[PDB]
């Protein structure tokens, strides 16, 4: 509306046009608008973004600003009074494995990421943000209620620092802030091998033709490898046990030492990479060291859209999926392929499906050790529980043989993530990811419930009676509604998780719509979608077709017993199988005879 296009990061980039491979930045996807999906631009915002002030300042800031005539709640008010419990028994998914929490953080990484706005190096104004509590500038602190048990512990506040936006940094008032997603919009294995330049290449192995991704020289698992650490210090995989000294993992993405079953899964992806190349090296002999590298990446792209898109989105949205997601015809290059600043809230669904522990277990599925069962809060950064006990093998067997949470509205997100987060640079394990998110989707000018219950063809109910039939649920509503005083200044974070889960779904209605029109777009729209003719020969497809998280495990750990369908509740033995009754990934079709 004010600017036609507003763009002061970074400006130069020409198409290879005849590239069968992707570019690290996700520039030069689409022909026409290249910067379409790349990272570190806006996220796309479906909605204008709704700030107290039109353009900038949260709701919630100023003491004397309503929202529609209401103060807003407080988030950690919210995160008290509606998202925490006590009791852990009975939280379970029956029908949902733990790998089926820790696919969707991993789908959720590689497409979007808005970073804390890390510009000021100097800086240390951080003390008055965590010792003082003042609310200035990119300082925004979740202030405690009266009756907060963390008072009497934690002082006043938890420090929060606004989200990263584009134009950059000291900002005008001339349209409305819009936070940067800093990986890129398509589901393209930027968590593997990075979104930008320098990382990509600091992960790359350099010293050998191979198209290696570098690995750690000091650990190794039976022979497997684990990724490199990261070396600059501090180092928050340190700060968490000196004894051991051992600093986070390095990957594609910044986070992915956050927890143990990250760390996992991104150990799994980097040896997958590598467990590719060879069987291409060993089949293609000639091919250089980059020709390695891109079909190996490529080939792991086309892994993590299929898993995604065939086993994870159906038992997300289920009835929704064929509403939102219908079978592929093809790339359009008119579909925009940008994650929407709403769908990395929609995403943290994710939140309410973390249980309480997490379990090594040894190769008959029962306790690994005597400390088999961990808190999930010991496991923030935490990478030396992985080298020093066991590695990857009885984490992978947990993520296969225990359950989600099941979200519940009297029992929505477990007190090691909304009391006991551990955030690098803040010391304690004494943070709320639930009173985060809240702060976090009005830092972000997010639009309230009803907005987007309207935006997605859903009655907006105006009453108390009105929230009650649409939660299905007469206390959450009462409860929401003291605290909120409208359904409309309801944020979309908690408004959407606290909706009943469709038939065969895991999320309510407002959700499957919000995330099943994001996952159409990013299939839609990207030109390198694996089903698109011509990126793979009907032969490399056919053999693609036949992947599985089973075969992910099989090929790149020493667990020989898994279950047909990974994300499904499976129980030791009657669901388990061996290794060989599970389909394998043939390589054949990558052949390149040059005569
Ligand atoms: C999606 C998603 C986000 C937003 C990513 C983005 O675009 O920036 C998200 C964020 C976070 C954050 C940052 C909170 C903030 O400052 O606003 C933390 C600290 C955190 C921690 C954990 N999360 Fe999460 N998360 C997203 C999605 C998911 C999903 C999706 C299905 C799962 C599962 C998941 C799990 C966890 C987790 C598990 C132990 C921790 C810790 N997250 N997330
Ligand atoms: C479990 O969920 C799957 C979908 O993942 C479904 O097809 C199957 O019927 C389910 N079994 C149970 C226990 O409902
Ligand atoms: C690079 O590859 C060679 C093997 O081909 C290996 O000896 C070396 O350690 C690797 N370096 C890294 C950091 O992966
Ligand atoms: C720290 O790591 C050491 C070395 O592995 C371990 O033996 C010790 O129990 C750990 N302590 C804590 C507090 O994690
Ligand atoms: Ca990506």
């Amino acid at each position: 509306s004010w600017e036609v296009g507003c763009g002061a990061p970074v400006p130069l980039v020409k198409c290879d046009e005849n590239s069968p491979y992707r570019t690290i930045t996700g520039d030069c996807n689409n022909r026409r608008s290249p910067a379409l999906g790349a990272a570190n631009r806006a996220l796309a915002r479906w909605l204008p973004a709704e700030y107290e002030d039109g353009l900038a300042v949260p709701f919630g800031w100023t003491q004397r600003k309503t929202r529609n005539g209401f103060r807003v709640p407080l988030a950690r008010e919210v995160s008290n009074k509606i998202v925490g419990y006590l009791d852990e028994e009975g939280v379970l998914d029956q029908n949902r494995s733990l790998l089926f929490m820790q696919w969707g953080q991993i789908v959720d990484h590689d497409l979007d990421f808005a970073p804390e706005t890390e510009l000021g190096s100097s800086e240390h104004s951080k003390v008055q943000c965590e010792e003082y509590c003042i609310q200035g500038d990119n300082c925004f602190p979740i202030m405690f209620p009266k009756n907060d048990p963390k008072l009497k512990t934690q002082g006043k506040c938890m420090p929060f620092f606004r989200a990263g936006f584009v134009c950059p940094t000291p900002p005008y008032q001339s349209l409305a802030r819009d936070q940067i997603n800093a990986v890129t919009s398509f589901l393209d294995a930027s968590l593997v091998y990075g979104s930008e330049p320098s990382l990509a290449s600091r992960l790359r192995n350099l010293s050998s033709p191979l198209g290696l991704m570098a690995v750690n020289q000091e650990a190794w698992d039976h022979g497997l490898a684990y990724p490199p650490f990261n070396n600059v210090k501090p180092s928050p995989c340190e700060f968490i046990n000196t004894t051991a000294h051992v600093p986070c993992f390095q990957a594609g993405d910044s986070r992915a030492s956050e927890q143990i079953l990250l760390a996992t899964v991104h150990t799994l992806l980097l040896r997958e990479h590598n467990r590719l190349a060879r069987e291409l090296k060993r089949l293609n002999p000639h091919w250089d060291g980059e020709m390695l590298y891109q079909e190996a990446r490529k080939i792991l792209g086309a892994f993590i859209q299929i898993i995604t898109f065939r086993d994870y989105l159906p038992i997300v949205l289920g009835s929704e999926m064929q509403k939102w997601i219908p079978p592929y015809q093809g790339y359009n290059n008119s579909v925009d392929p940008r994650i929407s600043n709403v769908f990395t809230f929609a995403f943290r669904f994710g939140h309410m499906e973390v249980p309480s522990t997490v379990s090594r277990l040894d190769e008959n599925y029962q306790p690994w050790g005597p400390e088999a069962e961990l808190p999930l809060h010991t496991l923030f950064f935490n990478t030396w529980r992985i080298i020093k006990d066991g590695g990857i093998d009885p984490l992978v067997r947990g993520l296969l043989a225990k359950k989600s949470k099941l979200m519940n509205q009297n029992k929505m997100v477990t007190s090691e993530l909304r009391n006991k987060l551990f955030q690098p640079t803040h010391k304690i394990h004494g943070f709320d990811l639930a009173a985060i998110n809240l702060q976090r989707c009005r830092d972000h000018g997010m639009p309230g419930y009803n907005s987007w219950r309207g935006f997605c063809g859903l009655s907006q109910p105006k009453t108390l009676k009105g929230l009650q039939a649409v939660l299905k649920n007469k206390i959450l509503a009462k409860k929401l509604l003291d605290l909120y005083k409208t359904p409309d200044n309801i944020d979309i974070w908690i408004g959407g998780n606290a909706e009943p889960m469709v038939e065969r779904g895991r999320v309510g209605p407002l959700l499957a719509c919000l995330l099943g029109r994001q996952f159409q777009q990013i299939r839609d729209g990207d030109r390198f979608w694996w089903e698109n003719p011509g990126v793979f020969t009907e032969k490399q497809r056919d053999s693609l077709q036949k992947v599985s998280f089973s075969r992910l495990i099989c090929d790149n750990t020493h667990v020989t017993k898994v279950p047909l369908h990974a994300f499904q509740a499976n129980n030791y033995p009657h669901d388990f199988v061996d290794c060989s009754a599970v389909d394998k990934l043939d390589l054949s079709p990558w052949a390149s005879r040059e005569n």
